[PDB]
């Protein structure tokens, strides 16, 4: 199994980042994709990717930080992407559920990073919340020039899922599906996701699975909870956890071009 959603730069892991990484590996996790959310966090993720074996990173600007985008920013992401630890351009995309950055500059910073991925021939680590239609319009002229793409932390509908998959977009599934409150719609579309478009992640330190027993006092998510998520996903697909692990790991290698 592989975790494509680890925000390891987070200050929540500051006290025990080594132990966090080590424990995940001791649970069956075969690799980590350390998420970069802005220029500064992308540079830190590249440093952590050298620090640990079987760890890579993404370089990009989150739609939440899309207001930070300048002309000096592009080349800065490229100096970082040149590293053999950086395998994806992201996290980038649209987030209209919030207002942290104006949708004008969200869109601008999204297309800019999409152009970068086309220039360097790299896959993208995408983010989309309540912005599906505007998402596919901006992706439309760029996607055919990219190796691949992933809609990580997908929370949309099954129609939206089939809309993305039709264009070769990998669907990322977190422990959001483990929430009884607001994970009903997701769990029912899970068997419809083509197994070779499925990717598993934790989005640590967020989206700690609610069906965990017992619950950690801290309630901080970590990549050591990935096997739990795969098992639930496999069960809700009527699959063997070992089989889906071998498939989801192939998808990681196919999309990112890494080995573990």
């Amino acid at each position: 199994m592989f975790d494509i959603g680890v925000n390891l730069t987070s200050s929540q892991f500051a006290k025990d980042r080594d132990d966090v990484v080590a424990c995940a590996f001791d649970a069956g996790v075969n690799g980590l994709l350390i998420t970069g959310t802005n220029l500064r966090e992308s540079q830190q993720a590249q440093k952590l990717a050298r620090q640990y074996s079987s760890c890579w990173s993404t370089a990009g600007v989150h739609p939440h930080d899309s207001s930070q985008w300048q002309a000096a920013t592009e080349e800065a992401i490229i100096e970082l992407a040149a590293q053999p630890e950086v395998v994806a351009i992201g996290e980038c995309g649209l987030d209209f559920n919030r207002n942290f950055s104006t949708p004008e500059e969200q869109e601008r910073a999204f297309v800019a990073q999409l152009r970068i991925a086309a220039d360097l021939n790299m896959p993208v680590f995408m983010h989309c919340r309540d912005a599906h239609e505007r998402f596919m319009t901006l992706l439309e002229p760029w996607l055919d020039k990219l190796p691949g793409a992933v809609l990580h932390c997908f929370t949309g509908t099954r129609e939206e899922m089939q809309a993305c998959v039709a264009h070769g977009i990998y669907i990322g599934i977190t422990g959001w599906v483990c929430d009884e409150r607001r994970g009903l719609e997701l769990r029912e579309l899970l068997p419809l996701i083509p197994a070779e478009k499925l990717l598993i992640e934790t989005d640590a330190p967020y989206l700690l699975p609610r069906d965990l027993t017992p619950k950690p006092s801290s309630r901080r998510n970590e990549p050591a909870h990935l096997p739990h998520i795969l098992q639930r996903i496999a069960h809700w697909r009527g699959e063997d956890a070992a089989w889906l692990a071998a498939t989801t790991d192939a998808n990681v290698k196919t999309l990112f071009g890494i080995a573990f």
